[PDB]
């Protein structure tokens, strides 16, 4: 995955969303890079870049964790998004943005990363064809489950929108997100989403490899049975 000089296909995208890991140094009680390290050898298909939080790290620690995060992608062959930051996912070349709604412009946004990926948060059928029509590459709809690594999180939706999503005939990805572990990832697929995000079952697994593994076989079969 080099610098982009079109927007990404649809295919792509979605492949890429299979199993698409998300983590920052306080998401775990391991090395945070070895975390990183295990998720992608075990099967992660994207990595998303998010460290922020009273207990994250900040400043040239943080562009240094960023770094070393990125190279470990590098390795693997997978690309890595960023969190809200922008200016970080210019500066690193990253391979991708991933915005909320309390975030900024999704149009701005859009404007000032050229042809990289972009990704932002949906909870409406509203906010998602804001979304797309901004110019975001997929959706990130949540929270599927409960979870608490989150907390200013919105009312947990099961599978309600993605359901409402495809059946307006939207084709955009959809990756869902919260509270997502190998037991029930399937629904989500099932319901028309193009994979599941997840932080905790992966960086708090006592096997984070084995877990992403688990994640990358469950995925495909789900995906081929629908
Ligand atoms: C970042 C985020 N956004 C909505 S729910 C959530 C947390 C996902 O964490 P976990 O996979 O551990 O529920
Ligand atoms: C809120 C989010 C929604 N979707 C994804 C993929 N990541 C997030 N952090
Ligand atoms: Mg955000």
């Amino acid at each position: 995955h080099g610098i982009r000089m079109t927007r990404i296909s649809r295919e792509m995208m979605k492949e890429l969303l299979s199993v698409y890991f998300i983590m920052g140094s306080n998401n775990t009680k391991a090395d945070p890079v070895t975390v990183v390290q295990k998720a992608l050898k075990g099967g992660a298909t994207l990595y998303q870049f998010r460290e922020k939080g009273g207990d994250a790290l900040t400043g040239e620690a943080r562009i240094k964790f960023a770094e070393k995060a990125q190279a470990a992608c590098r390795e693997a062959g997978v690309p890595f998004i960023v969190n809200d930051d922008v200016e970080l996912a210019l500066n690193l070349k990253a391979d991708g943005i991933h915005i909320g709604q309390e975030d900024a412009n999704a149009k701005e946004v859009r404007a000032a990363i050229g042809d990289m990926i972009l990704g932002v948060a949906a909870h409406t059928m509203s906010e998602v064809k804001q979304a797309e029509e901004d110019g975001a590459d997929y959706v990130g709809l949540g929270p599927i489950y409960p979870t608490e690594t989150k907390k200013d999180t919105r009312a947990v939706q099961g599978v309600s929108l993605i359901e409402a999503v495809r059946r307006q005939g939207i084709s955009i990805p959809i990756v869902g997100i919260g509270g997502i572990t190998i037991d029930n990832a399937a629904p989500v697929i099932q319901a028309g989403a193009d994979g599941v995000s997840m932080i905790s079952a992966i960086s708090q697994a006592e096997d984070p490899e084995s877990a992403a593994r688990k994640f990358r076989e469950e995925i495909q079969t789900y995906k081929t049975g629908r």
